[PDB]
């Protein structure tokens, strides 16, 4: 009996499950994890995230705008995941007693294993062996300077450096992965058709996340349940959030890969035909600029949602993306 949310097949999509399901770290407990993640959702895919009925298509390896825009996202994305790795790795350290530290090492485990596949697919699109980690850092460079690094380090200031755990799980929770895991939702649902093993190892990653987001909501929920006096230093720091936010030039990185990818598209058109990237919308029929702006209308419905769950309604406003 592999549980319902962590089947490959069962389990909901990234923000349908995030923004229904309730999972608490004593439900998502080490075991739960070993027998239902390890065992269950990455079952048959443990080295790479997918299957040989999963293929990383020819012209996926080809040189040209559509493989510009998987490398340029995957380089960024698997940096992303270890340097985020790094940084839960804090989490566990002070985690408050078993049940946090167990949860918190499945998903500082999760996210090592999301840059390792997001590293192995970029040897399967045919980057060298011995080029990987420094293209990695070459392509990945000016976002991991003008946005990952901002926000990481507002993270680790908060656990490491002040000291304040359910602080820190709001900033990773709030900041971090709920502002971010809508794009990884649209990766998925851009990249299915046109990168199989992409999509599958997105597939697999956004099962996970499900998790992240959910029991991160309800670290905070509980918190704020136990000690409601600490609700005006939550805002505070969502709001200092969407400060850091607000400095970082993430429009520019994310058009970049949408403007390649629109280019890759473009040659790839009679494969693409009417494939839906969200229900009643093909692909074919969007621009960078219009798959920006519904990431960013997701990341509201998701935030609205989740920080209702939480208790922070306040905070809606403050992260409020479409005006
Ligand atoms: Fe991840
Ligand atoms: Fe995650």
């Amino acid at each position: 009996p592999i549980p319902a949310e962590t089947g490959w097949d069962s389990a909901p999509g990234l923000l349908e499950g995030a923004m229904t399901l309730d999972l608490t770290p004593e439900q998502c407990d080490l075991g739960y994890w070993l027998r239902g993640v390890a065992q269950g959702t990455l079952a048959g895919r443990a080295e790479t995230g997918h299957t040989d009925a999963e293929p990383t298509p020819e012209h996926m390896r080809a040189d040209g705008p559509l493989r510009d825009a998987q490398v340029l996202e995957l380089s960024c994305r698997s940096v992303a995941e270890a340097q985020a790795t790094r940084v839960l790795a804090h989490y566990v350290a002070q985690a408050p007693d078993i049940v946090e530290l167990e949860f918190f090492t499945t998903q500082l485990v999760d996210e090592a294993r999301h840059s390792m596949v997001f590293r192995r697919h970029l040897l399967a699109m045919g980057v060298p062996a011995d080029r990987l980690h420094a293209s990695i850092a070459e392509v990945s460079a000016e976002y991991r300077r003008e946005v990952l690094e901002p926000i990481l380090d507002f993270a680790l200031t908060t656990v490491r450096d002040e000291g304040d755990f359910v602080g820190g799980v709001a900033v990773f929770t709030i900041i971090i992965e709920g502002v971010l895991a809508p794009a990884a939702e649209l990766s998925e649902r851009k990249w299915n058709l046109l990168d199989p093993a992409a999509g599958a190892i997105a597939r697999g990653a956004a099962i996970d996340e499900v998790r992240h987001l959910t029991v991160g909501s309800s670290v905070v929920r509980r918190h704020l349940l136990r000690r409601p006096e600490r609700k005006a230093a939550l805002l505070d720091i969502v709001r200092r959030g969407r400060e850091i936010w607000d400095g970082i030039p993430d429009r520019k990185h994310v058009l970049r890969r949408e403007e390649l990818f629109q280019a890759g598209m473009r040659e790839h058109a009679d494969l693409l035909a009417g494939y839906e990237v969200w229900p009643g919308q093909p692909l074919l029929s969007t621009t960078p600029e219009q798959r920006y702006a519904m990431a960013e209308q997701w990341t509201d419905r998701m935030a609205a949602a989740r920080l209702v769950h939480m208790g922070l309604p306040e905070a809606i406003d403050l992260l409020r993306l479409t005006d």
